[PDB]
C-alpha cells in the first residue's frame, strides 16, 4: 500500500526532479496573501461600479481569475511538470469551473441558458476551391490530430476514431438544412489531409520524443549565450516521454475494454462539440466555439497520460483527478446536449450511435489480432 | 528539504494513522463519478424546471454540493484526520467558497448587493432580566469561547481579547441608537459569565485532553456491545492533542510579533462580524448571521493549530492552505465593510481601533514578562 498510494503522486502531483534555480520552485504564499488583498484593495476603492452591467462582468472575471491563484496553491498539477507545474494546476482549476458551469446549467431551462448566452455576446441574438477549404479553422484541426497522436501514440488508434467520427458527420448533416458541405469535405479533405496529416505528424514526433536522450544541463551552467536560449526555450518542451503501448498479445479482457471505454469518451467528445454548436446556435468564429475546443484541448494532455497510467500499471489503484473530471465534463456536455436537444430531432435513429459502437469494437477487436499476429510475422 | 516539503504534509494533509477498518478509507472514485452522473441525469431529465427562480435555487445548491464532492478529492484536509479527512476536506471546499463570494461582492455595488440579499430572503426587504438575557445565542457564545480557548491554551489571549473586544463593542454602542443594551450586558453578564465560563470550561478539556494516554483499539477488536459503542462514538473527539506553547523565554521578536499578528487577525474577524451584521441589517437569528458565525467558527479549529505550527515549527517553512484561506476571508470580509460601510460613519474615530493596537501590545508584553518571571519564580 506504501506503492499503492505513492503511485497515485505520480499521477495526479508529479514532483520536479533535479532542481538547479531553486527560485522558480520556492513557495512565498505569503506574499501572494500580500498581493489578493492589494489587488481587491485597489480595485473596491478605486473602480467606479456606477453601471451594474460592468460589474457583473468583473466580478466573474476576478472569481475566475481569484480562482485560478487557490488552484496553484490547492489543486493537483497532473502528470506533467513542465514548464512548470503551476500551469497546470492552473488548467485544472478551469476544469473544475467548467464542471460547476455544466452542473448549473443542467436545472435552468432552455430560455434561461439562452438569455445567458446573450448576456456574454448581445450578437448572438440577431444571429481552387479545396484551397479556400483550408481556414484558421483547418490549422486547428490539423493541430488538434497532431496533438492527439503524439499522446495516444497509434495508428490503429486514432484512424478509427478519426474515420468513425467524419463518417457520422457526415451522416449527422442530413439534419442540418442550409450547409451544402459535399461528402468530399469530410472524407477526402478532412479524412485524409486534415486528420491524417495530423496524424502522421503527431506519430513521427512521438518517434523522436521517445528515442531522445533527455540530458538537461542547467540553465546557470551554459556558458554562450546561444545555449541559455536554447534551455530557455527548451524549458516548454517535455523533459520525459512514456513508452505508450495500449494493447500487450496478452492483454486481458479487463484491458481490452479499457482501451475500448476510452475510444468511446473520445468519441463522446465529438458529438458534445456538434451538438453544443448546433443546440445553441453560434458560428464556429466565436469564442464559445474554439475557446472551448481550446480549452478541452488543454484538458487532454494529462487526461491522456492519466488514464493509460491507471488502465496499464497494475499499482496504481486510482485514477488521476484530471481524468476523473474530464470523465464528468464529457459525459455533463451529453446530458446537456440531450434536455436541450429534444427539439431538434423527430424521427432521427440513434441506431447509427449504436452501428457506430459495434463498428468500434470490430476495430478493437481487428487491431488486436493485427498486434497478436504481428509478433508471429 | 526532505523535512521542508514533508513538514508541509503535516500541517496540509495530516495522514490517518493505524488504519484497521479499510473500507472507511479505500477511495472509489469511479463509483464516485457514476453517482454524480446518474444523480445530474435524474435531475435533468426529471426535475420540472418551468420557474426561474427555482431554477437559479436549485443550481447554485447543486454548485454547492458538487463543488463539495470536488473538494472531497482535491482538498487539502488540514491538520485534523478525525472523524474523517473528508469532513475537512468539505470545510475548505466551502471555506474557498465564501473566499470567491466575497470576491465576487467586492466588485458589485450596494444596491446590487442589497438586491442580491433581497433575493436571498425577501424577508430582509421590509425589515429576572438577566436570566431573560440568556439565550441560545448566549449559549453560542459561551460554546465558542469554550472551542476558542479550546485551540489557544491560553487565559492570558483569551482573557486579553474577550476584554478588548468587549470595550470595543460597549464603544461602537455609541452609534447604535435604538438598542438599549446597557454597560452591565457587556462587561459583567459578557465578560464574566459567558466568556468566562467559555475560557475556563476551553482550558479544563484542554488539560485533560493533553494529559490523556490516547490508546485507540480497534473497532472490530472489541465484543462487549457498550465498548463497541463508546469506540463509535469516540471516533468523534480527536485522537492526539499538540502541547501548545505560544510563548518562551528566549522566544525571538520575530514570535512575539507573530503571536502579535495572531491576536490583530483574531480581533479583526470579530470587527468583520459586528460590521457586516450592522452594514447589512440582518438580526441576529437570521442564518445569514448565525450559519456565518457556524462556519467561521468551524474554519477556526485548523486555522488555529496551522498557525501555531508554522509560527513555532522552525522547519515547517509553509503557511497551511487553511491558514491561508482564512487570512483572506478575514482581511475580505473587512475590505468589503469599509467598501458599503462608508456612509454609516460621519466624525467617527478610528482612534479606538489605533488605541486597541497599542493596549493589546501592552497585553503581550506584559503576558511574556508574567512567563519569563514565571520560571524564576
Ligand atoms: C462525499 C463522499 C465521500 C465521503 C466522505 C465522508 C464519508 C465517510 C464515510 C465513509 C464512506 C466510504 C468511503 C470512503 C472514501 C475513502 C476515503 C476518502 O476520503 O477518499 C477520497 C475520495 O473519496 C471517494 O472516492 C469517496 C467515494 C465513496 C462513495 C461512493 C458511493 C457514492 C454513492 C480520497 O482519499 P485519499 O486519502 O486517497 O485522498 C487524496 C486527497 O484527496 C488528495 O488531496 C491527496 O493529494 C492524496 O494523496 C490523497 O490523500
Ligand atoms: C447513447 C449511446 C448508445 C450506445 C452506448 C453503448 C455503450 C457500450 C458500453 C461501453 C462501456 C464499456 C466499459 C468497459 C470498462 C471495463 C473496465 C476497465 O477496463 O477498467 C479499467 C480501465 O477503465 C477504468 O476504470 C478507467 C477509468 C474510467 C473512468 C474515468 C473516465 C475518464 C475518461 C477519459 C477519456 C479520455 C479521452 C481523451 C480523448 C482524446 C481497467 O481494468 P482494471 O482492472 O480496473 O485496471 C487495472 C489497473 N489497476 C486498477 C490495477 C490500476
Ligand atoms: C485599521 C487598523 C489600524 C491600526 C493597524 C495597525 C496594525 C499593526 C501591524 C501588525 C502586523 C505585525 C506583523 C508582524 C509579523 C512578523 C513576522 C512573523 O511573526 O512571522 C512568523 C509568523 O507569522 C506568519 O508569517 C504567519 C502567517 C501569516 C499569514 C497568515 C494569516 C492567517 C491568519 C490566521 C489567524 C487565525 C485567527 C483565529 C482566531 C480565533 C514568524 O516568523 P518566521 O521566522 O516567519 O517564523 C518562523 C517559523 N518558520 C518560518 C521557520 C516556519
Ligand atoms: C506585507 C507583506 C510582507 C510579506 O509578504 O512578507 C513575507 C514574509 O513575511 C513573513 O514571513 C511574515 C508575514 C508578515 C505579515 C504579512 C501577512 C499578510 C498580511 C497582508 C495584509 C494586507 C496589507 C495591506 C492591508 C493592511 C514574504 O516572505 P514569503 O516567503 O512570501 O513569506 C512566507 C511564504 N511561505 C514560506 C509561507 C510560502
Ligand atoms: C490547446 C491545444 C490545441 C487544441 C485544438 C486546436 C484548436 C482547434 O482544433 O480548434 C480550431 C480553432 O482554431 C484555432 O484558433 C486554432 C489555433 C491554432 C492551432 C492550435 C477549429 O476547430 P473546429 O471548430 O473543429 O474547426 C472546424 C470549423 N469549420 C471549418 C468546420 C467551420
Ligand atoms: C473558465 C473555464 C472554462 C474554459 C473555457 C470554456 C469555454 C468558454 C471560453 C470562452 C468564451 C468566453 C466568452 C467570450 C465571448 C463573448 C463575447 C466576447 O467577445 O467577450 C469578450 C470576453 O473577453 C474576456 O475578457 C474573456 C475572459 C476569459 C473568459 C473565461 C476564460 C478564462 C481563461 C483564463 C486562462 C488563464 C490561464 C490558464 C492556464 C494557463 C469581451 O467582452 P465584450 O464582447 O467586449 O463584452 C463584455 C461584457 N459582457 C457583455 C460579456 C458582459
Ligand atoms: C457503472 C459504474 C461501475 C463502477 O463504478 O464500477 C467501479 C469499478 O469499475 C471499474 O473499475 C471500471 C469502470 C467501469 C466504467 C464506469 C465508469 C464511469 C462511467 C459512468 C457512466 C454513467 C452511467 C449512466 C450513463 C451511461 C467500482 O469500483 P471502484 O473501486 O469505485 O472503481 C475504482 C475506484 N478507484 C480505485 C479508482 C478509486
Ligand atoms: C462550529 C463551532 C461553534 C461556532 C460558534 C457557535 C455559534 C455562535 O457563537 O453563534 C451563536 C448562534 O447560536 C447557535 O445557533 C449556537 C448553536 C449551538 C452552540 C454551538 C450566536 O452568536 P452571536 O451572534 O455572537 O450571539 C450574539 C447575538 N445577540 C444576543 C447579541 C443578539
Ligand atoms: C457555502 C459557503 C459559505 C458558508 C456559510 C456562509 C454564511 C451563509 C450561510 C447561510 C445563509 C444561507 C441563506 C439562508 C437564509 C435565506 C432564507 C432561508 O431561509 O433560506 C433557506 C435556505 O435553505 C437552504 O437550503 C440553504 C442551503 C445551505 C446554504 C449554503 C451553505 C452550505 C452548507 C453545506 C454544509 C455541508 C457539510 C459541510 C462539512 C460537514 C430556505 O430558502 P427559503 O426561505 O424557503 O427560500 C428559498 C428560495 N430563495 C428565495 C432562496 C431563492
Ligand atoms: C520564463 C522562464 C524561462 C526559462 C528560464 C529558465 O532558466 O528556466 C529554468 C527553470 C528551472 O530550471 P532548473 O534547471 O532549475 O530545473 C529543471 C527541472 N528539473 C526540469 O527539467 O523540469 O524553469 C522554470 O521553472 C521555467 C518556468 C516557466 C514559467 C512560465
Ligand atoms: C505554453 C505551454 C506549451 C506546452 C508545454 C509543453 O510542451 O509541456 C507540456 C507537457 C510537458 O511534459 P512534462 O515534461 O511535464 O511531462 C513528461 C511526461 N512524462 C510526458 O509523458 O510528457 O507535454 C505535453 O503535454 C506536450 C504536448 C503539448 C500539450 C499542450
Ligand atoms: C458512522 C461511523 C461511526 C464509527 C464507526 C467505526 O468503527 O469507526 C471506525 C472507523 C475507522 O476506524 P479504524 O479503527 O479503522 O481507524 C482509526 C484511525 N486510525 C483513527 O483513530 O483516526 O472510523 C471512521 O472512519 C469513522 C468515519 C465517520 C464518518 C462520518
Ligand atoms: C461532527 C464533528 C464533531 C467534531 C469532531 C472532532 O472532535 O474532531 C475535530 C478535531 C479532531 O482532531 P484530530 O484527532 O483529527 O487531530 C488531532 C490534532 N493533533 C489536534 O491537535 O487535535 O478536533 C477538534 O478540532 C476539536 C474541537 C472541535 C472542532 C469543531
Ligand atoms: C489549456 C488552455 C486553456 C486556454 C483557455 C481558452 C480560453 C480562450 C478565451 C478566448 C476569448 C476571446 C474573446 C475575444
Ligand atoms: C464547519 C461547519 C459548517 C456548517 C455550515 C453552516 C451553514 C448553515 C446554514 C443554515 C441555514 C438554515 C436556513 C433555514
Ligand atoms: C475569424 C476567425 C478568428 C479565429 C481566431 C483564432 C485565435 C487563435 C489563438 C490561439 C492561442 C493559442
Ligand atoms: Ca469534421
Ligand atoms: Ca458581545
Amino acid at each position: 500500500d506504501v506503492n499503492y498510494k505513492m503511485h497515485f503522486r505520480m499521477i495526479n502531483e508529479q514532483q520536479v526532479e533535479d532542481i538547479t534555480i531553486d527560485f522558480f520552485y520556492r513557495p512565498h504564499t505569503i506574499t501572494l496573501l500580500s498581493f489578493t488583498i492589494v489587488s481587491l484593495m485597489y480595485f473596491a476603492f478605486t473602480r467606479d461600479d456606477s453601471v451594474p452591467e460592468d460589474n457583473i462582468w468583473r466580478g466573474i472575471l476576478s472569481v475566475i481569475f481569484f480562482f485560478l491563484i487557490i488552484s496553484v496553491l490547492a489543486f493537483p498539477n497532473g502528470p506533467f511538470t513542465r514548464p512548470h507545474p503551476a500551469l497546470w494546476r492552473m488548467v485544472f482549476g478551469l476544469s473544475v469551473l467548467y464542471f460547476l458551469f455544466l452542473v448549473f446549467l443542467l436545472f435552468l431551462n432552455f430560455e434561461q441558458v439562452k438569455s445567458l448566452m446573450y448576456w456574454l455576446d448581445p450578437n448572438l441574438r440577431y444571429a481552387e476551391r479545396i484551397i479556400s477549404h483550408f481556414d484558421i479553422f483547418a490549422f486547428g484541426h490539423f493541430w488538434g490530430w497532431a496533438m492527439k497522436a503524439l499522446l495516444i501514440r497509434s495508428y490503429g488508434l486514432c484512424w478509427t476514431i478519426s474515420i468513425t467520427w467524419e463518417l457520422t458527420e457526415l451522416f449527422f448533416m442530413h439534419l442540418l438544412p442550409n450547409f451544402a458541405e459535399c461528402w468530399w469535405d469530410q472524407v477526402i479533405l478532412d479524412i485524409l489531409l486534415c486528420n491524417g496529416g495530423g496524424i502522421w505528424l503527431g506519430m513521427v514526433v512521438c518517434r523522436f520524443l521517445e528515442m531522445r536522450t533527455y540530458h538537461w544541463a542547467s540553465f546557470k551552467d551554459i556558458h554562450t549565450t546561444t545555449g541559455k536560449i536554447k534551455r530557455a526555450v527548451l524549458q516548454f518542451t517535455p523533459a520525459s516521454w512514456t513508452y505508450v503501448r495500449w494493447f500487450d498479445p496478452k492483454s486481458s479482457f479487463q484491458r481490452v475494454a479499457g482501451v475500448y471505454l476510452f475510444m468511446i469518451i473520445w468519441q463522446l467528445t465529438e458529438l458534445n462539440t456538434f451538438f453544443l454548436k448546433h443546440i445553441f446556435v453560434f458560428q464556429a468564429s466565436h469564442p464559445l466555439s474554439w475557446g472551448r475546443i481550446l480549452f478541452i484541448g488543454g484538458i487532454t494532455a494529462p487526461t491522456v497520460r492519466q488514464y493509460y497510467a491507471y488502465l496499464t500499471d497494475t499499482q496504481c489503484k486510482r485514477v488521476g483527478t484530471q481524468c476523473w473530471v474530464f470523465g464528468v465534463i464529457g459525459f455533463l456536455e451529453a446530458i446537456v446536449c440531450i434536455k436541450f436537444g429534444q427539439d431538434l430531432f423527430s424521427k432521427t435513429q440513434i441506431l447509427y450511435v449504436v452501428l457506430w459502437l459495434l463498428c468500434v469494437a470490430f476495430t478493437t477487436f481487428l487491431c488486436l489480432y493485427g498486434m497478436i499476429w504481428y509478433a508471429e510475422h
